């Protein structure tokens, strides 16, 4: 139908929002810390700690599979990545305080970013 294009042609758009909104976030994580899947090999005990991994690797596969229906879903696997790390890692560490500075720096994107999905819909 007609209708059925016209939904996939707006989460095509909000898909390229959103690529653009992690490609700003990823920026705010110049050490590389959160681009990856934490390793179960190097670290054998994760899934104990951890129920719910995720990483910007993994964002990016589930947004060009236009897997995000919404900036609400994005920004709930960007809140993972902070807050389990934040849990498996002591507030000492050089992980723990880049979660911080990629949450704080992060916030001032994703507040224009929901704007401008309500503003443009």
């Amino acid at each position: 139908s007609m209708e059925q294009v016209a939904m996939e042609l707006r989460l095509t758009e909000l898909t390229r929002l959103l690529r653009s909104v992690l490609d700003q976030l990823q920026d705010k994580d110049p050490a590389r810390i959160f681009a990856q899947p934490v390793s179960l090999k190097e670290v054998p005990d994760y899934l104990d700690h951890i129920k719910h991994p995720m990483d910007f690797a993994t964002m990016r596969k589930r947004l060009e599979a236009q897997g995000y229906k919404n900036l609400h879903e994005f920004e709930e696997d960007f809140d993972l990545i902070i807050d389990n790390c934040m849990k498996y890692n002591a507030r000492d560490t050089v992980f723990y305080r880049a979660a911080v500075r990629l949450r704080d720096q992060g916030g001032v994107v994703l507040r224009q970013a929901r704007r401008e999905v309500d503003s443009i819909g």
